[PDB]
């Protein structure tokens, strides 16, 4: 099975790529930093003995995205699983202080990118035989309830839910499944913004609990392990003790 | 670890119970049909080789649920996992023709039982040591979007979403996690091969695609396997090509 | 036009009944206490010069609900609007201390009543010429996000959302429109000035910002002003500054 | 009271502007077509006797957006109400056939414009005295449930839900309220059903949408319609597709 994980050189993406590789998949990963990507491909293929190709790619750029998918096709002929994971955040700055440059950055990375990757996945999954495949979109807890000072991130994540639905709907008759995982506070280490301090509903900065990245990878492996006729349309996996379920 | 699965003698409940047993849990299942319950317990018990107990119990009855929980406490002293699976649908009938008996019946089976068991899980989990546990509510995609002639069913399943939400909020400080699985057309092979017709949005009757019960049991196993600090707040697992994600 | 407002002798329901009457509806309000209900009807009819009829009734009781609707048919021969407003919020107690009596009462008040009335509205609205009419369900902010120690109320209000969806679906072909209003901290000037403490997400007690009942009343008048072919499917009207939209 | 309606020259926006102008608001409308915009402002103004200004302005352009709000501040010194109504759709072409231009254009129209106007509204409303004001976001039924071949539209409208929540949250302590209206089949023949078939659907007069917006804005800042869905009753939505 062929898998493509955008933003798979670092963090959650990497742990997903790693777990996917251990399960047998051939895995392509994308990122913008060749050293990081090269490194991760080497370590993961290292451990698993299975194929790991690294393509440097800006998913906001349509030519680069188109090139990425033409390379994947040229080497593997088909694509069985796409994990749309590339993203980014804005500093928690006041809403009216977000620069145009920051705004464009997050729309491209968090929404446009996931959209261009879906298009190319559709074109490949429709054409290949057997037809079909799965697309899993990395969402966020921000697809449900915002932190203060997070309009852009919160918009782009909400937009991903929309994308997931339309994709789930348009792909139905084509044996293409689409599902979304909303992630709550997954972190490799205390270097992450959750341990470093994130805004609470009252506008204060505080540290929040996190969950090992390993659990998310596990979850995604389960979503992808399903036959095309089953689908995890949405799932929320989170640090249990982080604020979310109460009023803020 | 000790697990309790209501309505675990049949269907989704049985598959969940079996999977949990194969995972090494000591499993306790409930139901109203003694033969069927024993049979189930015996079979699972055999294949896995672990303690699978069967208690005949009407989870809509406070006295029975009390006994149910007193039994569990007396044998195992603790409870790590409660799966609220007991529940039943209803043959569709025009909204105004639903009898009081039917309404009351479907409220007790789909809501009250799950509430009563949650109550007792909480009391056990808050008092046991180590303290804490996980509660998984079986909801339904009717918690999202109804079939025609299903007000009572749709209401109780929406009500489960709220129950999960409150249980999750109230349990947060006690290491008690709760999450909901919304299932879309899971069926045993025999039941699915029946091609039972169901009401579409336009009122027509037609059979729908289904998925194996195993995939739901795998998902519940995953949910349950996380440490207490992690939680699947919700997840929709479904037959990919059944109607739902588009407009009805 | 004929309108029926359950629990319309007091609070939000009384305010709605007042505004509808002011709009030239004939209004039937229901409630458990005769003196209260009678006074309200007379007070309202006074200001507007329109018929306000007070029926002392427990909408959780099937027989009573039947007499109620029979009394409505016998006098006005039609029903054009049903506002399911009767309900109640238990004073907050730990999840596991909620008595069976409390549970049955809140489920009967907050969900059963609305269903039974909706059943009879259907009956009448399908029979009359020309057919149709509107149903407005009083949901809650708790249909979205719970306060701590409120699983029963949160569950019954979530349930109303299910009810509304199925009602809207089933009524479609009969020119019956269903919509729901989720109210956030609406209060009488009397009740509001008391500064009553309520539970926050963290378990602290504090008074919260409120809004005049008059605004909910105005909202319902708008919902009902639409021809049957248009519908406010849902609206949330709330105190702008009360906690809700951020994480708790 | 000073109101600003983006895309107020035509369709739903123009209805909202008309209704607001009738309630006694001074109104500013925006659009890219000066001829249409000028004429709509004249029609409305002549009907109500109230000030209606037309600013030619593409909301996806941060300079034009800044210049627009500077003109509002210049004449009125304040803004009480922003209605983010501007927006567009993309032909029901299959998902992989949508062009990059079509994508960029709907993103700019439906999400970026709303965000940019929101920014400037915040700046003004936090500075003016009395401070605060209200922002009403025109969302869509597509923020709940998609038609086939509508990923870009469905995503951007879902994004509006995110924007609304964050605005409501960040605005709370500055006497800024923000709510969203999801419209179903405003009249402005056949559209795509869940099964891919083309069929026509019930609609609702612009007049009822405008009424709903007028209701939302009639509230004092301490009250807010956080979201509402106003729709043609008998259109598919609440059932499975």
């Amino acid at each position: 099975r062929i898998a493509l994980v955008t933003g798979g050189g670092t963090g959650v993406g990497r742990g997903i790529a790693q777990a996917l590789s251990a399960e047998g998949y051939s895995v392509v990963i994308t990122g913008r930093r060749p050293d990081v990507l090269d490194a991760a491909a080497g370590e993961i293929g290292g451990r698993t003995g299975n194929i790991v190709r690294a393509v440097v790619c800006d998913v906001g750029d349509p030519d680069q995205v188109a090139a990425l998918f033409a390379a994947v096709r040229a080497e593997f002929a088909r694509l069985d699983l796409l994990v749309n994971n590339a993203g980014s955040n804005v500093p928690p700055v006041p809403l009216e202080e977000v620069t145009f440059e920051q705004w464009n950055g997050i729309v491209a990375a968090n929404l446009t990118g996931a959209f261009l990757c879906t298009q190319h996945a559709f074109r490949m999954m429709k054409a290949q035989t057997p037809r079909g495949g799965r697309i899993i979109n990395n969402g966020s807890i921000s697809a449900q309830t915002p932190r203060p000072n997070s309009a852009p991130y919160t918009a782009t994540k909400h937009a991903i839910t929309g994308l997931t639905k339309s994709t789930a709907l348009d792909g139905r008759m084509h044996d293409i499944a689409c599902g979304q995982i909303d992630i709550g506070n997954a972190a490799t280490d205390m270097t992450a913004r959750m341990s470093t301090g994130v805004l609470q509903a009252n506008g204060e900065v505080a540290a929040e609990p996190t969950i090992p990245i390993e659990h998310i990878a596990e979850a995604v492996v389960y979503m992808a392990s399903l036959p095309l006729s089953a689908n995890v349309l949405t799932m929320t996996v989170m640090a249990t003790r982080m604020p979310l379920v109460g009023r803020g």
